[PDB]
C-alpha cells in the first residue's frame, strides 16, 4: 500500500477527506476546473482500498511487461450516480452495470480526458441535494485503438491472432477524449470528487 | 509460479501435454472419470499462464483474508466450444462472452458429465470435445436466479457485502456461478470425444 495513505488499522478500505491548499488537492481542483470551472467542488475524498489497489497494480505490473515502455496508465474522469458510489468506492468498475452511451464504442466502462463530458447529467446525475459526483481514476488505457458498438473485449491487433489484443478502444486515437475498458482491475477509484452547479 | 509446472524458457504461457500414466495425469483423469467413464481422452494439457495465475492468486489472498478461516477454491469443469479455447488458455473466463437462469456469470460444474452435454462442450469438426478443469473461488455462496449481474448481498443492510457465487441448490451444489474475472484460473484442458 502507497506509503502516504493514511493508517487503516488493518482496515481494507478507508475514504480521506483532502484539504484545500495541501497539493493533493489542489492538483485534482485544477484538474477538474480546467473544464469544468462553473461547478463548484464540495470535497475530494482519496479512496483507499487495499484489495481494488494489490489487483490493480498486478494488472499494471502486467501491462508494463507486455508493452514495450509505454506509458499505459492515464488519469480519467467518471461521472456516476449517488447510488453507484458505495459499490465504485468497495468494488471498482463493473462493465455488467454500465449502460449504453450515447456514442457507443462498445460495452465497457468509459472514462473521459475532460472533467467536463463525466459532468453532464447523464453521467454525475444530481441526487436529490444536487450533489453530482466523479471519480478520478488510474486507467490501464495501454495500446488502444478505435473502438466499435458491440465490442465485447477490445479487439485484436492482428486479425490471425484474435487472442492478442489492444488494452482498451477510444473514440478517436488522434484526439482521444474517452477510453472504454473492458476488464475488472483495469481501473482503480483513486478520488471521489462531490461538487454542484 | 506452482512447482509442479514445468519450466518455461521465460514464456509466461504455455500448453503443456500431461504424460500419461504419471501421477498428475493419473488425478486429473480419475476426476474426470468419476462421471465420464465412458468418454475417450485424447490428451491432457496443463494451462501455464503466469498472469492468469497471479491475478487469481491475488483474489484467492483476498478471499482468504475477506472470509477469515475459510476452504475459498473449489475444483470444477467447464465445457466450451473449441472456437473458445485459445482465447480460455490466454484470457481466462469472460462472463461477457448459453442459458444464464442462475445469473450472468461463467458457469462451471461440480461433475464432468454436465460439461459434457454437447450443449457446452460442443463437439467440433472432428468430433472432439473440450472441457477445462478449474480452480473456482467460490467461497461463500447463496442460490442464484435470473438476472443477477453479481452475486447477491449477505444482508441487504451492508448492500456492498457480497456472497462469492451463486449456485443451484446450497445444500448440494451441482453448478457455480461466478461474476469477476480472475475467480477462476483454467489448470487443465481436457480433449476427448464420446
Ligand atoms: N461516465 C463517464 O464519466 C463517461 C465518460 C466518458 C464517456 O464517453 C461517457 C461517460
Ligand atoms: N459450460 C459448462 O460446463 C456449464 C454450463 C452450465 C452449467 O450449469 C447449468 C446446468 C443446467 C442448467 C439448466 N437450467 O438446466 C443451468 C445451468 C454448468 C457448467
Amino acid at each position: 500500500l502507497p506509503e502516504h495513505w493514511t493508517d487503516m488499522n488493518h482496515q481494507l478500505f478507508c475514504m480521506v477527506q483532502l484539504e484545500p491548499g495541501q497539493s493533493e488537492y489542489n492538483t485534482i481542483k485544477d484538474k477538474f476546473t480546467r473544464t469544468c470551472s462553473s461547478y463548484a467542488i464540495e470535497k475530494i475524498e482519496r479512496i483507499q482500498n487495499a484489495f481494488l489497489w494489490q489487483s490493480y497494480q498486478v494488472k499494471k505490473r502486467q501491462m508494463d511487461i507486455k508493452n514495450d515502455h509505454k506509458n499505459n496508465e492515464r488519469l480519467l474522469f467518471h461521472g456516476t450516480d449517488a447510488d453507484s458510489v458505495p459499490y465504485v468506492n468497495q468494488h471498482g468498475f463493473n462493465r455488467s452495470c454500465a449502460g449504453k452511451n450515447a456514442v457507443s464504442y462498445g460495452k465497457g466502462t468509459y472514462f473521459a480526458v475532460d472533467a467536463s463530458l463525466s459532468a453532464k447529467d447523464t453521467y454525475s446525475k444530481p441526487d436529490s441535494n444536487g450533489r453530482k459526483h466523479m471519480y478520478v481514476v488510474r486507467v490501464l488505457t495501454g495500446v488502444f485503438t478505435k473502438g466499435r458498438a458491440g465490442l465485447v473485449t477490445p479487439p485484436p491487433k492482428n486479425p490471425h491472432n484474435p487472442t492478442d489484443l489492444f488494452d482498451s478502444v477510444t473514440n478517436n486515437t488522434r484526439s482521444p477524449k474517452l477510453f472504454v475498458v473492458f476488464f475488472d482491475n483495469q481501473a482503480y477509484p483513486e478520488y471521489l470528487i462531490t461538487f454542484t452547479a
